[PDB]
This record gives C-alpha cells, structure tokens and sequence, in this order.
C-alpha cells in the first residue's frame, strides 16, 4: 500500500533469513576463492543507497535527465579518486561488471569478426578474452597464446610470434589464474610493431597495480579494464582507465550508449567509498600482506610435499598441482568445502584431463586477509588443506578427516574479526 | 587496520552527504520522469546485502564456485516469484539491466550482420532495438518500423510491409515512449510469415503486464525482456522470461557465459524482495491508479489546451505536442525543472526539428503515484505545468513563474509519504 512502511524483516522473511544465513555462513568458513573479498560497512550502506531511483543515462554535466546534480557528484568523486588512486588521465566508472568493462573496449575498437590475441582459458586467461561460449570467442576472430609447457610462465616470444602471425587487431593481457608479474612494457612494444591496440585487463591484480606492487599497465595499454571488486575490494562491478585521452572517448561513447543504459548510480556512489579506501596509506599494506600470507600458504603446502605450479607465487594467487599425488581438483575441492575451507578446482595448462574434472586447485589470500590472517594463519590454513589432501590420497571416504579439520576452521576463524 | 570498522558518517562524509542531498531532492520535487519509480526500504536493505561478497557465476546448484548454497535460494526465490508473476515457464534474474537482458537475446538468437526490426527512436523505440550509436544498430543490419504519420500509433500493416521487404532475423516490439497498446498477437502472426524470431522487450509496461492492465507478450513472443525497475518498481537490473523453454536454454547460456560474468547476488535478493511485492493484491490497484492518474494528468493539460499526442493514454506515459505553442520540449523540461518538476524533451514523430531541441514533453505517473497521488493530485500537477508552459509563451523570461510554481510544488509534495 504504502511501500515506504514496507520492512524487510516484516514483509520478505525468506529473503531476511536467506540474507542472516550467508552473513553466517560468510562468517564461519575459510574463503580462499581468489576473485572473492569483504567489503567495508561503508561500502556497503552506499551500495543500499536510494541513488538507485535515480535515470543517470550519460555523463556527469552531460546527461540525458534532468535532477542528476546529486548523482553527478557521487560519479565525479569515484572518477577523481580512481584517477588519483592509478594516476591516469581517464577513467569510467560506470561498467555494470569487468564483462561489461571488456566489451565497452570492444566495442569502442573492433568490428565484428576482428582478430583478437588472447591469454587461452587452458593456460589461465579469462572467459572474455576469446573463450567460444563467449561472446568474445562467437562474434571475434579469437586466437590465443599459452604458457611455456615446462615453466608454466608466459612466453614474450610466443606472443610475439602469433601476433605476427595473426596480426590481431586487439592484444589482451591479464588473467584469472596466473601466479607471477605481467611485462606491460613488452606486450605495448608488441602490439606497436603489428599495428595492434593493447588491452590489460587486470581484474585479478587491480589492487597490487594500485599499491605499487604490479608494474602500472597505465603507461603502456591503449585501454585498462579491472573490476571493482576482487583484490581492490570494492563493490560488484567494472571500471576502464586509460592515459590516452582519444581512445578514453571512444570508450565513453562505447560504454553509453554504446553498450549500456542507466548506470547504477548507488554502486557508483559505492565505488567512490571504495576508491578513498584504496588511497589510504593502509591499503598498500593489506596488498603487502595479501601477498606475503600468499607465499607463506604455498611454502606451507610445499612443506607437506605438495607442488605448486611456478613453485610459488607474485600475487594473492596460489596454484596447487595435483598430478602427482593422483587427486583430481574437483575431488580436492569438495571435500575441501565440506571441511570449511572454500576455493576451485583449477585446470593444470596442457593437462589431457577434462577441465570439468582438473588435476589442480586455486586458492586465494585476500578474503581471509582482510580479516585479519596473517602469514602464520595462512601456515596453519596451508597444513589445513594438506591434511585434506592426504585424505583424499589415503581414504575413500574422507568424511570423518572433514569433519576433523571443520572443527579445526570453526576455532581457527571465529579468532578474527567481521561484520558487526 | 580492521575494515569493518569503517561507517560511512565517518570515513567518506564528501559521499555521506551527497547521499543525504539526493533524498532531500527526491523528496522535494514533482518527478516526472516516466522511467523512474521508488523502491521500498527491504527492497533497498537487501540491494545493500553482504551477498555482494560471493562469485556465483552459472545458474542456481550448477555454479562455477563452491559455497553457493545461500545465494541459491534468493535467485530460486526470484525465478519462482517472476514465474507466478508473469505466469511464464522460463526466467533470467541475472541481467544487470534492461540493456544487458536485450544483448542476450541478440547473442542467443543472432549473428553479427542479421537483420533485426525494431521502432525507431524518432517513434519512441528504445536505443537497443536498433539505433546507431548502439551495438544493436552497430553491429547488426537494424531497419525501423514507425507510428502512423497521421495518428502516431503503431500500424501492422506497415510494420507487415517492411517484415516482408527486409525479412529480419528479429522483430522487435516495445518502447521507450508510446502512450498506447501494443498487440503482441499481431506481432507473432507477422514474425510467423516472415519465419523471424520474436522479442517483447516490455521495461516501461512490465507492471501493466504483470497486473493484467496489458496484454501479455508470454503466449506470443520466443523471448521477453525488461527492467526489474520502472513500472516493476524494483532495484535496478533486467530480465528475461519465456513460455519457450527450448529458447530459455538458450538465452540461460547466452547470459552467462556468453555476455555477463559474476551475477549480483544482492541485486537478485533485491529482485525477489519487489516481485513479491509485485504479487500483492495492491500492486494491481497500483498500477490502476498509476494509467488513472495519467489520463487524469492528460485530461487537465487539455482543459488548459495543450495538445497530446494520440490525444491521450492507455498506460503511465502522457505525450505532450508542442508545436501548436512554439515551445521547444527542450525549453520546457527545462523551466519545468527549475520549477521543481522533472520531466523530459521528447521528439515528435516525423518533425523536422532536432531532437536535440524537440517540440515535445514526455510525463509519467509512477513515481508520485507511488508517493500516494490520486486524480486530483494530478489534475493540480496538469496545471502547474499549464502555468510554465503559459509563461514560456508569454514571458521573456520565466524565472518569476518558476519560483511560484516551486513554491506550489513544494506545498503539495509535503503533503504525501516519502522514506523515513
């Protein structure tokens, strides 16, 4: 009747109890999905903000609605502090996801069936860098680039090579599984000996570029593409940047209305609370620590005889290789999750084995750092896995070791803090 | 330092602020915008959930991600819900928004260069059903069908004509602004002939579909899409419904993985928050009062003798014709602005002049009838804006008028419910 009286608690009790239970749930496991954080309280209170009434199409002082003086600052604010935070010329901060932001640059730079070079899924690239169920792979010439089969590190000359073989009209580098550095410099001075705008996509890295501790793809990427979210631990969403003021134009129009509609201009409001976060002088050391308790869980499972892939890690990233041990990743983790420790299977690059079964798992640092872990938390979170692990080589139900190591994690987590 | 200690009043009060000015201007003006609603507070207290948190692409117990369990059922719950509401066997909660839903269908149903019908802009078509600047007008081989010139309705016949002269792919029915009915059953007979698919994109009527005040597309179309927003009076984000469940596989893997990433689990809770309040009893009486109040709204500009278009309305959207008065849509929204009502220009079918100009207005009702406005609350509403655009014909200068006007608006909007 009157909505403004309607509450949650009162008016939608499955969802108000749907929403307790993933609060708890959130609350009592070991989150080491790597694409997955916390965000702040605050984050959060604009992200339920009622900017979300507000028709926003276009850009701040050049919109296609009147009575957006309000939203406008929020959106100003969020571009301002994002360009400061990666000190660059552009920004955009209305892509709905990192999907989005990607397909703002393509739609900005390529023409269907235009050749694009990519990092291959197999070797660790993202869905919309070419992968065929995507629209990146259905409506573009996609080709790819792979690891080196022994070392499992990019390969320059490899890229090289295909660019000139392929004479793409589009280079992307970035990943959602790689555990070491990208050379930005290089692949700039690759894509402009073919005649090829570069994309870095750095959805996964966005916070260590933002920190200092990734090379900037900022002076070298014709287009930046990152979501909001993973290591820079703002709100769900996606965010292009650039240094070319031109192309930045391009993008603009790309995005709208190019590609989207109204933007959300809660989640903006949201963003820019999440940009002021990252400019603290405290965000450079959680990304120190994200890194530091990364390397610490993958001596630890080394420690307990287990391989990881490039045998360490220059990021949040660990990659555990199973293929000696004979466990399959999808088998690791689920019997992972039953034990409270939640990540994914991850498939090992030129492994025959169906990337649906995998003979990896791939853990990340960041959730559990922003509560607090550090590096011997993540020591004992590594033999954790590895008791895990040893079940699975010398059990066929693992059940009662799960259960053992859940009662492990409930001790271990409820010792750091969370939501109020 | 402890992230969760971090409340907006204290860490970003530059975003605080601009929050707390955006709910004063939303409670102080007459908005007109036909576009836009307000969402209940549980509607915005699950939009701001920690749901946010969790990576949940795939579809409800087939994710790409452990964990999910929770987030499970608030998608469960508003594919159910959107499901009993629109009485369809197929539904899509996760696209980010109404332009998002539509770039499934095309990626579902059609290859890059395929012929796709649709309204054009000048007749009140949407961007994405085949405009220039837009990927559906980039990237695909877009014709227009328009409204009658002499009656400015859509006509079949003509729109039969250009379905057997271009044969597309995709026929294409919905608007961005139209003040009428539109028959889907005449619609499928015409794809039928031609053997093109059909899409119903219904964002501005999707709450005149779900309480029967329109006919349904469900029995006639391979896809409908909309926003959850609008006259649905959800959070912000698309959908996607179907009786076909051959095409909704289809469109399942269209949306993901083909065009989006990770879904927003918080915005899908938000969903299913206003579909529920969408299947109360008094949303039907809604969205009655909503197509009274704006033929009530018509009805007084007429008295006062404005012009409009079609010579009134069949839904929430009133049209007014300019031409007759030498003010421009342009001027008008914008004095009307000033004067404390938001509304926008609006091209007049086959005018010459720009529509950067126009030489119309476009008002909607939904949103001050959600604030509790009746007939005669519009009729005063009618006459305001009469006043303005007297003044714009008489007056060198409209400031004066603006401020008197401001002072009425400002009485009356007092007068009704807002959030507390």
């Amino acid at each position: 009747m009157n909505i403004f009286n309607n509450n949650l608690h009162e008016t939608d009790k499955e969802i108000n109890e749907i929403i307790k239970h993933e609060k708890l749930r959130q609350s009592s496991v070991i989150e080491l999905i790597a694409s997955e954080n916390f965000v702040s309280p605050a984050v959060l209170e604009a992200q339920g903000a009622l900017l979300t009434n507000k028709y926003a199409e276009g850009y701040p002082s050049k919109r296609f609605y009147n009575g957006c003086e309000e939203v406008d600052k929020a959106e100003n604010l969020a571009i301002e502090r994002v360009k400061k935070l990666f000190n660059c010329k552009y920004a955009n901060v209305q892509p709905h996801s990192g999907s989005q932001a990607n397909q703002a640059v393509y739609l900005a730079l390529l023409q269907p069936g235009d050749t694009v070079l990519g990092m291959s899924l197999d070797s660790g690239g993202h869905l919309t860098h070419g992968a065929a169920p995507n629209m990146s792979g259905k409506w573009f010439n996609a080709v790819s680039y792979s690891v080196n089969k022994e070392t499992y590190l990019i390969d320059y000359d490899e890229i090289e090579r295909l660019a000139d073989l392929h004479k793409p009209k589009l280079l992307i580098a970035g990943f959602s599984a790689y555990p070491r550095n990208i050379d930005f410099a290089k692949f700039r001075e690759i894509v402009d000996k073919v005649g090829a705008y570069f994309m870095a996509d750095i959805a996964h890295i966005a916070g260590l570029v933002a920190t200092g501790e990734h090379q900037s793809p900022i002076p070298y990427a014709h287009a930046v593409t990152s979501t909001t979210h993973k290591t820079l631990r703002g709100p769900r969403g996606g965010l292009i940047l650039s240094n070319d003021e031109e192309i930045g134009h391009k993008i603009n129009s790309a995005l709208f209305p190019g590609l989207q509609g109204g933007p959300l201009m809660h989640i903006i409001a949201a963003k820019a609370v999440a940009f002021l976060e990252n400019l603290q002088p405290e965000y450079k050391s959680y990304i120190q620590q994200v890194i530091s308790n990364a390397k610490a869980l993958a001596s630890s499972l080394q420690e307990r005889g287990y391989d990881i892939l490039t045998g360490g890690t220059d990021n949040h990233i660990v990659l555990v290789d199973l293929r000696k041990d004979g466990i399959t990743g999808k088998l690791a983790a689920n019997s992972l999750d039953r034990a409270g420790i939640t990540c994914n299977k991850n498939a090992i690059p030129f492994d025959e084995t169906s990337p649906f079964i995998t003979s990896g798992i791939r853990l990340g640092t960041p959730a559990c750092t922003t509560r607090g872990f550090k590096e011997k938390d993540f020591v004992l979170v590594g033999h954790m896995v590895a008791d895990i692990l040893d079940g699975l080589k010398n059990n066929e139900d693992n059940s009662a070791l799960e259960q053992q190591v859940l009662n492990e994690v409930t001790k271990l987590i409820e010792l750091f803090p969370f939501y109020g």
